[PDB]
């Protein structure tokens, strides 16, 4: 219908969450590398971890869930009037 | 050492995520009420859904994960002497 069902809301949130999760996994992988490294290697790994976090925060400020919720509100607002 | 391990990061994300997940469940439950209601009951339920969404977006702008990552960044920047 006009307003998402719970299942439709969840499936929309998933679509948006998919690329964010992929980016997050790359951060996790880099974090392990930092802890497994020592000396100059650890310094290098840490700088790259910093960039990955920066890049993630810039590209993914809003969760998949929150993006879908914003769309749900508009559906509800329209179903009610404004 | 001075920065989270992957396990510690996941643990911290989960703590922050817990209240957000609870508010979200409230929205999900109210959305089911909207679809289960007929006529006048559906209108009332929709107003309350809108309020719940509105309150959530004000209360929970940043995911548990993102809150934990922001703390991680600060640890890493501190460790490397960056601002
Ligand atoms: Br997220
Ligand atoms: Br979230
Ligand atoms: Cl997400
Ligand atoms: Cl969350």
């Amino acid at each position: 219908g006009q307003i998402f069902t719970v299942q439709e809301l969840k499936e929309r949130a998933k679509v948006f969450a998919k690329p964010i999760g992929a980016s997050y996994q790359g951060i996790l992988d880099q974090l392990d590398l930092v802890h497994q490294a020592k000396g100059r290697d650890q310094i290098a790994a840490s700088f790259e971890l910093n960039k990955k976090i920066n890049d993630y925060i810039a590209e993914h400020p809003t969760s998949g869930r929150n993006q879908a919720l914003t769309q749900l509100k508009e559906q509800v607002t329209s179903a009610l009037g404004l």
